[PDB]
């Protein structure tokens, strides 16, 4: 559990992110397509990308960068009181696009690298440190629904 001010540190930074949704989330997806290609095989949607130049360069790719990054971020304003939010997107990814807990743990890595590009100042090592917890909680929080549906 995240005390209060590691909430506080967490939620400073989102509102960052916010100012510019569109482009944290564009980076996000293609920091994780780089790094880890066998989670691009996951979207039909976007597997006919190849190259980073091809990647920026979509708009559909833009737009479900915001859609992640506002799933996201109602559930981080919930500071753990998440279970409305979360059991939906579960049972989605478990059933119906089957990504396995492993890529989320890679997508969270990725949302980590690109704060830590975009504000040096406003996430410091004690940031850094409260939204991986945030984020371990969101994956714990995942698992638990998964292991009960067989996942
Ligand atoms: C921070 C983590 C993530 C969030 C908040 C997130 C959120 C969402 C949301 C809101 C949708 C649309 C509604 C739904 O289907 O539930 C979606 C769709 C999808 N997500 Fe995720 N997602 C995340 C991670 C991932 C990862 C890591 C993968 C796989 C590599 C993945 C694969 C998909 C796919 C395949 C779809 C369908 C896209 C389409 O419309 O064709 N998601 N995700
Ligand atoms: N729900």
């Amino acid at each position: 559990v995240l005390s209060e001010g590691e909430w506080q540190l967490v939620l400073h930074v989102w509102a960052k992110v916010e100012a510019d949704v569109a482009g944290h989330g564009q980076d996000i997806l293609i920091r994780l397509f780089k790094s880890h290609p066998e989670t691009l095989e996951k979207f039909d949607r976007f597997k006919h990308l190849k190259t980073e130049a091809e990647m920026k360069a979509s708009e559909d790719l833009k737009k479900h960068g915001v859609t992640v990054l506002t799933a996201l971020g109602a559930i981080l304003k919930k500071k753990g009181h998440h279970e409305a939010e979360l059991k939906p997107l579960a049972q989605s990814h478990a059933t119906k696009h089957k990504i396995p807990i492993k890529y989320l743990e890679f997508i969270s890595e990725a949302i980590i690298h690109v704060l830590h590009s975009r504000h040096p100042g406003d996430f410091g090592a004690d940031a850094q440190g409260a939204m991986n917890k945030a984020l371990e909680l969101f994956r714990k929080d995942i698992a638990a629904k998964y292991k009960e549906l067989g996942y």
